[PDB]
């Protein structure tokens, strides 16, 4: 049963802007849960102003919260100030599209292959749960640490009810680059149109952030799709690696990889990394973790309107 706390205003300080986007606007501040004396650092979003699109995405994040899951965003509560605000834990580290561009010099094999896997294990939760995230980006994933990613922005999020295999949408805009091939032209979306953004997702962690299909405009990649052509392979990437992305990208939705499958294969080749993504340097690479000794050093359009 979907519940909300809210938090009173005054329980809030130190709030200030960490970034504004597509997404709307996001704050960084200080939640002191009153009758309490811990301060726990927290994320703010609202909207550009309306009301209707951030309480839909509190209830599908409310929704989906028990038992919840490691690799997934918590909704901690709402917060009703001039507009209305959901608050969740900080990621400290932030997005996963621009650590992946900032570290491209330490990010290691056993890293990309753990995110994979963190990914993969968060979307098997959410289809369990009946829910089709629709919005599966590197931008919509978060770093709490770089070994614990988690993915977030439920802003197009539908669950499905008990007799619905897929969702059917109406005009809105919708991230034509990260979509499969049958959401573009019939505006439909089942978990597996999330695994082809999934591929997607993992094509832009194992390319190190970059634009997929660079330069071409969104009202062709439909076309693009239909004669065969996909997203290069990463030079990264051995075979095996980019067989995994062209699955997910298959025409035949039910013959895409299931999540469940997923975290078999991506955990498999990260037992042995350096065998599936060939990295210059990749022995001598590290990023800050919970148990090295000075781990607290450390914490100091692609949207558019349907044309189809
Ligand atoms: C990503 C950049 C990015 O997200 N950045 C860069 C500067 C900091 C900021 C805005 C952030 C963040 C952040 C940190 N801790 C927790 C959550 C968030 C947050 N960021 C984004 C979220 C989202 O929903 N959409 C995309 C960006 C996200 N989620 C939040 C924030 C507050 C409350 C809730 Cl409940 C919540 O999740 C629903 C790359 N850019 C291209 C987007
Ligand atoms: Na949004
Ligand atoms: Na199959």
């Amino acid at each position: 049963q979907a519940l909300l706390r809210i938090l009173k205003e005054t329980e809030f300080k130190k709030i200030k802007v960490l970034g504004s986007g597509a997404f709307g606007t996001v704050y960084k501040g200080l939640w002191i849960p009153e009758g309490e004396k811990v301060k726990i650092p927290v994320a703010i979003k609202e909207l550009r102003e309306a009301n209707k699109e951030i309480l839909d995405e509190a209830y599908v994040m409310a929704s989906v919260d028990n038992p919840g899951n490691p690799h997934v965003c918590r909704l901690l509560g709402i917060c009703l100030t001039s507009t209305v605000q959901l608050i969740t834990q900080l990621m400290p580290f932030g997005c996963l599209l621009d650590y992946v561009r900032e570290h491209k010099d330490n990010i290691g094999s056993q890293y990309l292959l753990n995110w994979c896997v963190q990914i993969a294990k968060g979307m098997n939760y959410l289809e369990d749960r009946r829910l089709v995230h629709r919005d599966l980006a590197a931008r919509n994933v978060l770093v709490k640490t770089p070994q614990h990613v988690k993915i977030t922005d439920f802003g197009l999020a539908k669950l499905l009810g008990a007799e619905e295999k897929e969702y059917h949408a109406e005009g809105g805009k919708v991230p034509i680059k990260w979509m499969a091939l049958e959401s573009i032209l019939h505006r439909i979306y089942t978990h597996q149109s999330d695994v082809w953004s999934y591929g997607v997702t993992v094509w832009e962690l194992m390319t190190f952030g970059s634009k997929p299909y660079d330069g071409i405009p969104a009202s062709e990649i439909s076309s693009i799709l239909e004669k065969g052509e996909r997203l290069p392979q990463p030079p990264i990437c051995t075979i095996d690696v980019y067989m995994i992305m062209r699955k997910c990208w298959m025409i035949d939705a039910d013959s895409r990889p299931k999540f469940r499958e997923l975290i078999i294969e991506f955990s498999k080749m990260a037992r042995d990394p350096q065998r599936y993504l060939v990295i210059q340097g990749d022995e001598r690479m590290h990023l800050p973790s919970p148990t090295d000794s000075n781990f607290y050093r450390a914490l100091m359009d692609e949207y558019l309107i349907p044309q189809q």
